[PDB]
């Protein structure tokens, strides 16, 4: 039993359809009854902010139904101010019980073309984060099935509550899954991208940059997945599994890297190609304005039964026991929430 409240299409000959996804979402009655939108194949150049609870998008196909926009953190607004990382997102989820199925979400900011620009080019952006999907503190219970997320730096920003990614593709370079949310990934392809701008022997990127609060039980949990290189040109030992993001945060005594954002990333039963070297450190600014380094050994970085060429076991790559691994089931990670589609 599946029925649609609204249909989005590129064709006028399709029938009683909306031309834009934003229009279809806006047409939903105020409230929290389920609202399900079918999105027919096409590229929809739109930026969306979801504020209605119990909204559900279903694409005709992951390959063919695309929601895309090009926005970097350093892209300037009309008033001349920057969008910023949060502000750069193609899709922002600020409601509960959202789901998306069988669609692609892209940030089309051309990171490689930006980096290839001459240093004196005033159009060359320094703030190169460009978010495809952002789940905010107001999104809890967000479910993404058979979804592809496309970007380079900061592709997926998961904050606040619980999100679940299933049968997914996520691509990027630097910190491409990051934030303080409880985010579970099952049967996903995590695709590390080629960096034309990085010298041989330097780091090309980091899969994760968790900012999980120390009192929060679960951060980024990746299960039954595949950690893969985009191409053979992605060098061996060029990508970190994670580095600890301690976000600049406003406190009573100033604005500086959050000491209690001691991130968790756990990989269970996940394949890894040899582009992976292990975990890494990350820097921020402390309460005095000095550089401060946060180390992987002080963070909640673990693996369980990784395989493939990138899966070395060493003192620098901590392993869960069987008993500890049992704590990372879908049931335990997501608690009372069972992700379901309409
Ligand atoms: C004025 O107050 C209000 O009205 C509201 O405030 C709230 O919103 C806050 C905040 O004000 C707002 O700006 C925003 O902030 C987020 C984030 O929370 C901040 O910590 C900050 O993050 C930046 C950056 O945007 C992130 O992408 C990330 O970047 C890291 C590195 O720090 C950065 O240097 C860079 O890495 C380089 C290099 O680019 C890379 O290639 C590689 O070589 O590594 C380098 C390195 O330095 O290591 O990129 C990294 C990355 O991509 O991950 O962290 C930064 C940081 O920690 O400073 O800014 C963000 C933003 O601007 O969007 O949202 C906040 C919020 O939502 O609060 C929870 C309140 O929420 C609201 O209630 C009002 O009060």
């Amino acid at each position: 039993a599946t029925t649609y409240n609204a249909v989005v299409s590129k064709s006028s000959s399709d029938g009683k359809t909306f031309k834009t996804i934003a229009d279809a979402i806006a047409s939903a009655p105020a409230g929290s009854t389920p609202f399900v939108i079918l999105i027919k194949n096409g590229v929809y150049n739109e930026r969306l902010t979801i504020t209605r609870n119990n909204l559900h998008l279903k694409g005709e196909s992951r390959n063919g139904a695309v929601i895309a926009a090009a926005t970097a953190a350093g892209t300037l607004k009309s008033d001349g101010s920057k969008w910023g990382t949060a502000g750069s997102s193609t899709i922002t989820i600020s409601a509960k019980d959202f789901s998306a199925q069988s669609l692609t979400i892209r940030n089309d900011f051309d990171f490689p073309a930006n980096q290839a620009k001459s240093d004196s080019d005033s159009s060359k952006i320094k703030d190169t984060q460009a978010v495809a999907l952002y789940v905010t503190k107001s999104g809890d219970r967000a479910y993404f099935k058979d979804v592809s997320l496309v970007g380079y730096q900061d592709t997926l920003y998961v904050s606040g509550g619980r999100s679940f990614f299933s049968d997914c593709r996520i691509s990027g370079t630097v910190d491409f899954i990051f934030g303080d949310g409880t985010a579970l990934f099952n049967n996903c392809d995590l695709v590390s991208r080629y960096r034309a701008d990085v010298k041989s022997g330097n780091v090309s990127g980091y899969l994760t940059a968790p900012s999980t609060n120390i009192n929060q039980k679960y951060g980024l949990v990746i299960t039954n997945s595949r950690v893969i290189r985009e191409s053979d040109s992605v060098p061996a030992k060029s990508y970190g599994l994670g580095r600890p993001w301690h976000p600049t945060t406003t406190f009573s005594d100033g604005r500086y890297a959050d000491p209690n954002a001691i991130g968790q990333t756990v990989f269970l039963n996940t394949s890894m190609d040899n582009h992976i070297y292990g975990w890494d450190k990350m820097s921020g600014k402390d309460k005095n304005g000095n550089t401060i380094w946060f180390n992987p050994e002080d963070s909640r970085f673990f693996e369980y039964k990784s395989y493939g060429a990138g899966a070395t076991v060493s003192k620098d790559r901590r392993q869960l026991t069987d008993a500890q691994a049992a704590e990372y089931t879908q049931s335990k990670v997501l608690g009372d929430w069972t992700p379901t589609l309409p």
